[PDB]
């Protein structure tokens, strides 16, 4: 076939569902870089994608992504019992009490950043989110963060995912940021192991520093560093969803009123933000053995891409996926395959994001503050979603003016 890399890069979120619409199917054979790729979309496709007897991640991860977005040696590259034992380390972090502690730290950091925002008079809301998230998640994770370094660390953490998917010299910064952040986290792990850093027994950094693998060995300091960044970086990336929260409040009538007066609405709202808005485009795996599925060949070694955005906008699952309607979540059956903004399947037995509880609790804090606490004006701007950007954002970055707080 022809190489469709540039077409994908031009339309990362929609490329797959669009061709699926053109072809009248939930899957199509394509080619990105050198490799023939099966592209899949929808609930049934996701379910076979998460079948670990048919798919592996080891031979999947494009090694320019490990130099920016993910690091080398982390949980995303693992399969089988090695993966499950590493994944359990992340899952133990996510108790309701610890998730709530992080949400509270973030609300306090949001409230502390507001006087700064007022004094600026006008802010790019997205730009302003990285630092309070960095301060909160570092504190929560037992990562010391001096006051005068937070701004810089936040910038480096942001560069890992926002300068990563960037067809620009911004890629060089992303790579330097990765080496800097990995070296920084490694010094954190080393200090914890030597006893010069007193991170608490319940914190991410402690758990990761002291984790023993299936051979009863500590992770090498660099692998532990990568796994710690796998907590810090994606927590900072919640800036994107918080920006989408403000965007929904501004562009969809009735949403604000419902949030203020209906206590159960907020949970429905944050879920619909995750379903509706583009964030993580697609996940990649490799077929581990020859099989056939719905007339399509999956030879051993075939790269397979599961389209998350398309699956989240699948009309067989949702009725009117194109509409933004939190109420749709009253009727959701909690299926692990038909709603997949951060992966599908089981958290313990597959690669599904262990960050979902944190994302939900932090988006709830955001929605609460933006309706019950924050006061702000929204000038004329281009709020349209930039579907060509990774991550996608309102083109303006959501601009606020005259910002102040209450309690
Ligand atoms: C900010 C919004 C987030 C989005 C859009 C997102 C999305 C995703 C997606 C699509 C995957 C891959 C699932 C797969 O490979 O099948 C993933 C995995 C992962 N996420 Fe997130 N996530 C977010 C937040 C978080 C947070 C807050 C954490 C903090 C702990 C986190 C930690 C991880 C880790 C460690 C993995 C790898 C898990 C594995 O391979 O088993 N993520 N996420």
């Amino acid at each position: 076939g022809p190489d469709e890399t540039l077409s994908l890069l031009a339309d990362p979120y929609r490329f797959i569902s669009r061709q699926c619409q053109r072809l009248g199917a939930n899957a199509f054979e394509s080619r990105f870089l050198l490799k023939k790729t099966n592209c899949l979309k929808g609930a049934k496709a996701a379910e076979i994608f998460y079948d670990t007897t048919r798919f592996e991640r080891e031979g999947a991860m494009p090694v320019a992504i490990q130099k920016t977005l993910l690091g080398q040696g982390g949980v995303q590259g693992l399969d089988g019992e090695t993966h499950r034992h590493r994944k359990q380390m992340f899952m133990g972090l996510m108790t309701p009490e610890r998730v709530r502690a992080l949400a509270q730290l973030f609300e306090a950091e949001w409230r502390r950043a507001v006087p700064g925002w007022t004094r600026k008079g006008e802010i790019v809301f997205y730009d302003e989110l990285h630092e309070p998230l960095t301060r909160a998640v570092c504190a929560w994770a037992g990562v010391p963060l001096p006051d005068d370094e937070a701004g810089n660390r936040a910038g480096e953490l942001r560069a890992l995912f926002d300068a990563a998917g960037s067809a620009s010299p911004r890629h060089l910064w992303s790579r330097l940021a990765r080496r800097r952040v990995d070296a920084w986290a490694k010094r954190i792990i080393e200090g914890i192991r030597a006893g010069s850093i007193g991170s608490g027994s319940g914190t991410a950094a402690y758990a990761i520093a002291w984790h023993r693998d299936r051979h009863d060995d500590l992770l090498s300091p660099h692998v532990a560093a990568v796994e710690l960044v796998n907590v810090l970086e994606p927590t900072v990336a919640i800036a994107v969803y918080i920006t989408f929260v403000a965007h929904a409040l501004q562009t969809c009538s009735g949403i604000r009123a419902a949030l203020v007066q209906q206590p159960d609405y907020a949970e429905l709202f944050v879920q619909e933000v995750r379903r509706f808005y583009p964030f993580f485009p697609a996940v990649v795996a490799r077929a581990s053995q020859d099989f056939e599925w719905e007339g399509m060949a999956f030879p051993e070694g075939r790269q397979v891409v599961l389209d998350l955005y398309g699956s989240n906008h699948d009309a067989a699952t949702w009725a009117d996926p194109q509409e933004f309607r939190p109420e749709r979540f009253r009727a959701w059956d909690e299926d692990s395959f038909n709603f997949i903004p951060q992966g599908g399947g089981d958290h313990y037995l597959g690669h599904r994001c262990p960050g979902e509880w944190i994302v939900l609790a932090i988006m709830k804090v955001a929605a609460h503050l933006l309706v019950n606490a924050m006061r702000y004006d929204v000038p004329d701007q281009d709020l349209s979603i930039d579907f060509a950007r990774l991550p996608a954002l309102p083109k303006s970055g959501f601009v606020m003016r005259n910002v102040h707080i209450g309690g």
